[PDB]
């Protein structure tokens, strides 16, 4: 007769750090919880292209003189777009099954979901550190960010956490894939995912956008070098629109001879922050063992909010996750 | 707060037929009928608002290539997507065939369908994209809220053709072949809609069709294959071209997450109340064609001050895309 209660999760943070193994632990039995993982073979084996290794391989192919920059920072693009699509087909497959009543009950869920990132990882976060590095052009990641779908109410994000010399350490573990091992790109992820789960406090603190945006200075050169450094941005308890998503947007390119943001570009912002909006954001450490790293996201259960869906949309989940699973190579 | 019902109408079709003069005349105060908001092709953000021109970058690619062209066709869907983001939340809702006038009529020079499905199906069919770039590109489409409108043109290619060149300079070509498929991929558009309309899935017919491989690609480029359909058939929508080997298992069965992603293009398609029209006449008779149907066309209950912003997007789009 009655609902489901469902917490659903976007484990989250630059690679590395430990969210897959997390999410594992997580949904493992040894401890109902589901657990969706990166989809791997979509990125790496269903088609003909492998867009891991081909985006490290293009700034290779740009060191080493042969690809001419310039279509280097377009080919980069088309690759991080690839990133995007399984992420855009589960959000759209799921979305519609959570269901509604978001609201933080402080109780157990009857249901789990663990989703091995958000979507924001690859149209946003990813593309805006790209882009902070000069792998990438603002248009790009326009077009990118542009392609953020809205989450519906109930969904909690869950940003990782991590000291550089244990991320570095665990950056070394991971079997070779042909990934980008970069350390400048790990600062700007750092900073980047900094700047998310500030963007969200600043947010839930009823601020928007235009706050500040008039003394805000202008985003060129300084600004990208800043970005790119190591510890540059932290998770703050009251943000400044500076320590934003948002602020990297204040550039030259977007602004008219007068310094106004077009319009049209105004609009890009105001989607993003609409579409983050029923984000319940939350930061985890992840220097314990993988049980304590576990134990350290569940302990965050009765703090997220819950939405109410029927029997039968929750069976729908367990079939995606199933599905989702033996697809992408889990 | 005062209510205000609006239709909204996306005026699409193969570039060269006459739609974007067709909506400036819907526009124009000339043309009577319903006090209409005009919103244009995005053609400043393609070509001046950054330091690449996406309209000429697209073309020069063609003249590594098909990584390049699939992210041109990224860029092109950006501005689409923006303006659907910023519109959506000012049509409002109940949606209903009231078969009356409107208290206004919105035209949008194509909708996101064009840069997001249409133009990127061409391109996939006539091998200057992958599937795997036609995919990234579909999974962009944005959902159609409750009331959208949306009205293919058409117009014999002959007379096409002619106002292509009438425009273009004095020696340059017109790519036949790109245009070829276009219209066939629009018919397949329309005919998506009806089918869609009619209560069938993309899983109806899909078993006995024929996996769409090197035949149905000749056909699909072959100038006039397609039409629209009084009854469409799997084979005359754009689902048919997704059963390709590229996306099935050894067994020949699509794989789960194939479908997925045509279940949501599906759903994404459905609040799209479909017409065609014939833009054969003058402009003022184009104009007449579309705004004929509007007793047929799904409105929504708005309000003042949303429609307000809308007038104010549309004066703002119109200034910062022009030139
Ligand atoms: N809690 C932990 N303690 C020690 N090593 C870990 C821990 N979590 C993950 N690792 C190791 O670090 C590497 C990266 O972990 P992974 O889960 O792939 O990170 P992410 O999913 O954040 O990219 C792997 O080699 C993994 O075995
Ligand atoms: N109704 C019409 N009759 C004759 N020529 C037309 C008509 N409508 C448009 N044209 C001309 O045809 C060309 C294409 O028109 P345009 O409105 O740009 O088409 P589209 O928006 O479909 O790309 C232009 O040169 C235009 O002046
Ligand atoms: C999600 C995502 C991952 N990656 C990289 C980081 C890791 O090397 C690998 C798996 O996350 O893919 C991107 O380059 N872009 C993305 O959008
Ligand atoms: C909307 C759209 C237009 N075009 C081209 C066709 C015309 O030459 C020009 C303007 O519509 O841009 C694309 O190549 N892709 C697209 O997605």
């Amino acid at each position: 007769s009655h609902m489901v209660t469902i917490v659903r999760i976007y484990l989250d943070g630059v690679y590395g750090i430990g969210k897959s193994t997390t999410g594992r632990v997580m949904a493992s039995a040894a401890s109902p919880t589901l657990y969706f993982p990166e989809p791997m073979a979509y990125w790496r084996t269903l088609f003909e292209t492998d867009v891991i290794s081909g985006i490290y391989d293009t700034q290779n192919r740009k060191q080493q003189g042969n690809l001419a920059v310039d279509d280097a920072a377009l080919i980069t693009a088309h690759y991080q777009s690839r990133f995007t699509t399984p992420y855009l087909i589960l959000h759209d497959h799921t979305c519609t099954l959570f269901g509604g009543n978001s609201l933080q009950r402080g109780t157990q869920p009857d249901l789990t979901l663990v989703f091995d990132r958000h979507p924001v990882a690859s149209t946003v976060c990813f593309p805006a550190a790209r882009y902070l590095l000069g792998d990438m052009s603002m248009c790009a990641l326009m077009a990118m960010v542009a392609t953020l779908p809205r989450e519906p109410q109930g969904g909690n994000i869950v940003v990782t956490t991590l000291n550089v010399e244990e991320h570095i350490r665990r950056l070394r573990t991971r079997a070779r894939i042909g990934e980008q091992i970069d350390i400048t790109l790990i600062a700007t992820l750092r900073n980047v995912y900094f700047m998310l789960v500030n963007t969200c406090h600043f947010l839930r603190s009823g601020r928007v956008w235009r706050d500040g945006w008039g003394e805000l200075p202008t985003s060129c050169g300084a600004y990208k070098h800043r970005a790119t450094q190591m510890d540059a941005f932290q998770e703050r308890v009251s943000p400044e629109l500076g320590d934003t998503l948002f602020a990297l947007f204040k550039t030259q390119e977007l602004l008219d001879d007068r310094g106004v943001i077009l319009e049209v570009h105004a609009w890009a912002l105001d989607a993003l922050m609409l579409k983050l909006r029923n984000l319940n954001v939350f930061s985890a450490d992840l220097s314990g063992t993988p049980r304590q790293c576990a134990a350290v996201v569940e302990s965050l259960l009765p703090l997220m909010s819950s939405t109410l869906s029927d029997f039968d949309s929750a069976s729908a989940l367990e079939r995606a996750a199933r599905t989702f699973n033996a697809e992408m190579g889990v």
